[PDB]
């Protein structure tokens, strides 16, 4: 609703804690350093809820960390921040919640805010190391909810480390990064990332945990090849299709039988590339009329680095298999420490479409809406 805002701004803004003392961080007068990773979940009621990494003191990603939400009921224009979950506090250079992916659901008949971050205490090298243990003692998966608009959010006691303990064979699990879905069946899907124990072949695979009521959640059997394993799943038809973060080429595979099995899906396998290393992107669907139409957030990258620039929209015609750039949204090399991540949120309330995205920008994550586009999007099918 506005053009574009500034949601959290690196080296100005202060978060308190549980307690109410301020937390003094590493930017310009104990402001928090960086954020990363974003995430974002629109309401029935408009209001836009923004997760990401509150990276106080360096973007390494082995450092402490909080997840900060940002809500803003006026279309993007104004903010109201909070830290939504704390890490334990245990260590205070390693302490970590990091990496959201949320969801929008109406569970039940409530609508509910999801929002499901990893937790690390002691590890101090990349969640990719750590193989030995299944699964590893210093991981867990946490998530909250909100049931009043993003105004609290609250812990879940699910089962999730409970399945993945029962599995064996996982070290430890992610959201997929962004937004989960709700499908047409009311079941909840996040997508997930994981780590295999080191007897199998395959270090990273991909899947998605599903739940109908938020509390006991599910895997399936079967597993999806790992890639640069961040990713997004949309619903088309019955089948599952994601769209993952590869080096180069990004990937994407459909799943007709709940998760046993994954073929290549042609519309939108290989058909935008984020140059070396990859970059995680959002892929969300967008309706026009009886069809759909998928709607991509990633980086052009033309630096070919970790500078990922050029962050941009593309449609995808899941019938013909076209691909179009919509708009190069964030034109702009991005910061190598930690730079090119987004997420789109689509939402059509009574008669009123709107698509926002929010990203990375030189440590800070805006916000713009794309409303704009849509006829353009909505046209590709």
């Amino acid at each position: 609703t506005v053009e574009k805002s500034v949601v959290f701004k690196a080296e100005g803004e202060h978060f308190t804690d549980q307690k109410g003392n301020t937390i003094v961080g590493s930017g310009s007068g104990g402001t928090t350093k960086y954020f990363r990773i974003p995430a974002m979940c629109t309401t029935s009621k408009g209001t836009i809820v923004v997760f990401a990494d509150a990276r106080h003191n360096t973007a390494s990603d082995q450092s402490f960390i909080d997840t900060a939400a940002a809500r803003s009921t006026d279309g993007g224009k104004t903010w109201n921040k909070k830290i939504a979950i704390y890490n334990d506090r245990v260590n205070s250079k390693l302490s970590r919640v990091m990496d959201p992916t949320c969801i929008v659901a109406n569970i039940q008949g409530r609508e509910t805010i999801l929002v499901m971050v990893g937790k690390w205490n002691n590890n101090d090298k990349t969640w990719g190391a750590y193989r030995d243990k299944a699964p590893d003692t210093d991981w867990d998966l946490v998530l909250y909810k909100s049931t009043d608009d993003g105004v609290t959010f609250s812990k879940v006691e699910t089962n999730i480390h409970d399945i993945v303990t029962k599995n064996g064979t996982i070290s430890a699990m992610l959201g997929g990064v962004g937004s989960g879905l709700q499908l047409n069946d009311g079941k909840l899907v996040f997508p997930v990332q994981m780590v295999r124990t080191k007897n199998i072949t395959t270090v990273l695979n991909t899947s998605f945990i599903y739940s109908t009521d938020g509390i006991t959640w599910s895997l399936p059997s079967g597993y999806c090849e790992g890639f640069g394993s961040e990713n997004n799943i949309i619903e088309f038809n019955a089948s599952l299709v994601n769209n993952i973060r590869n080096s180069g080429l990004r990937r994407s595979f459909e799943t007709k039988d709940f998760g046993k099995t994954w073929t290549e899906f042609p519309p939108m396998d290989k058909k935008v590339d984020n140059r070396n290393h990859g970059v995680q992107g959002s892929t969300i669907t967008i309706p026009s009329g009886n069809k759909l139409v998928a709607a991509h957030s990633s980086a052009q990258n033309k630096n070919n680095d970790y500078t990922r620039s050029d962050i941009s929209l593309y449609a995808h015609n899941l019938y013909s298999g076209e691909v179009k750039l919509i708009d190069d949204f964030y034109p702009k090399v991005g910061n190598a420490s930690g730079a090119g991540y987004s997420c789109l949120s689509y939402r059509k309330n009574v008669d009123k479409e709107t698509l926002y995205v929010v990203y990375e920008a030189n440590g800070s994550i805006e916000f713009q809406d794309l409303s704009r586009h849509l006829p353009v999007i909505k046209s590709y099918n």
